[PDB]
């Protein structure tokens, strides 16, 4: 029903971090824009630090939620298949975030021993998952035509795009630079490329 | 000899731009750290939009330098040796500029009327040497397995990780997460993905 005030807090503090920089705004800007009071900001969160790390922490927990889910699926179907899945939940995750996802991928300040090691456990996580889901594809003759580490870059470099230079996405759908991103869109361009990256 | 008081003003505005944001900064601690007047920044730049626009616009225009020179050697060789040198060149071209790429490629803000045409002219000069060199590419049998706009967008997005997520690249170098970035290894790497989309 109603937005709890912490909520408002977070929703006016991505809002402003996502326009001007984490930097740029202020714990007075963002109470103002919350209709808040600036004291409930710094009680719960201690201030625009403690505020970034938890809208930091939310992200990547958000998005190895999508990366555990996958793993509680290496029963169900073919591992290109699942694979397929997991790029689709983060294409889709990326963008029902996107005014967080942009944030988190450009900001230019960022690292705070809290978030040097938010970001250690979550790409420990990405990279354990992603050799489970290229094991048991090779019981299957289904192989990556790429060493694992390899194929992580190019994904996730990919993955990125939409959030630095969108242009190039237009332009292959479209040969055009300036068309809106659609991610459904641009997971067909994702699924050929996986394709051709796995030989039976 | 001497560096120009204009210069000491922009070599400063590149670290703290790219320390803190563009709107983390300010004229005041831009003039500070270079230990000039206010007024010179004023007097050379209009002001910090200015100046930020002064430092994108250096970016880009020497990065169509590298592009432009290697449009004057389509005789020279063999058009996948003529795509390594650009590569190469970009990758060092960046490195060069390491904290002025970086802020490029990440500030949060940007968008600014002459910004957005600053980048137009970029982009259409890089699409348009692009097709030149895959061109005459073709009065040989050496052949992209890829559409062009798919080959600049993997392209482009290789060419920034650096900036970005570093780690991916340290794993596939090293399966280990924070070694130093070296472009000239980081070359190596994407030469093996160019010939990879080349065929005979």
């Amino acid at each position: 029903m109603k937005v709890s005030t912490k909520d408002k807090i977070i929703e006016s503090a991505v809002m402003l971090f996502n326009q001007k920089g984490f930097s740029g705004t202020s714990v007075r800007e963002i109470a103002k824009s919350a209709d808040v009071n600036v004291a409930h900001i710094s009680y719960y969160f201690k201030g625009k630090g403690g505020l970034m790390e938890h809208l930091v922490s939310e992200f990547y927990e958000g998005y190895s939620k999508t990366l555990e889910t996958a793993a509680s699926n290496i029963s169900t179907q073919s591992t290109q298949e699942q694979l397929l899945q997991l790029v689709f939940d983060i294409l889709s995750y990326q963008h029902n975030h996107r005014q967080l996802t942009r944030f988190v991928y450009r900001e230019v300040t960022i690292d705070s021993t809290l978030i040097r090691e938010i970001m250690s456990t979550y790409l420990m996580k990405e990279k354990y998952i992603f050799q489970l889901i290229i094991e048991e594809g090779e019981k299957q003759r289904e192989y990556l035509t790429l060493p694992l580490p390899h194929f992580i870059l190019q994904l996730k470099s990919l993955l990125m795009m939409p959030y630095l230079q969108p242009q190039y996405i237009s332009e292959v759908l479209y040969m055009q630079p300036h068309e809106p991103y659609f991610y459904k869109m641009y997971f067909e361009e994702i699924k050929i490329w996986i394709r051709s990256v796995f030989r039976t």
